[PDB]
């Protein structure tokens, strides 16, 4: 119920993908911006600003925060490890 943090958040875990570079996977840029969607949109108000804070930690390796989330969502069955493929 953190509503003015969601928003943040939300946004916030999908820049870590320009933040942190594409990683070298530029040219699907756009997959890892979806699946990132995907992970934040699955993800739930705390999950959001735990991993956030952890991407503010390491910026530099946010993909590590990015692919926990990624496995984390895989784990508990939410998201499918084909639809974050990248990052799974």
């Amino acid at each position: 119920g953190s509503k003015a943090a969601k928003k943040k958040n939300k946004r916030a875990i999908r820049n870590s993908a320009k933040e942190a570079d594409y990683f070298g996977d530029a040219d699907k840029a756009t997959t890892i911006d979806e699946q990132v969607g995907l992970i934040v949109d699955s993800l739930n108000d705390e999950e959001l600003v735990s991993t956030a804070d952890k991407i503010k930690a390491n910026a530099a390796g946010a993909k590590e925060v990015l692919k926990e989330s990624a496995k984390t969502i895989v784990d508990s069955g939410k998201l499918p490890s084909s639809l974050l493929s990248y990052f799974v």
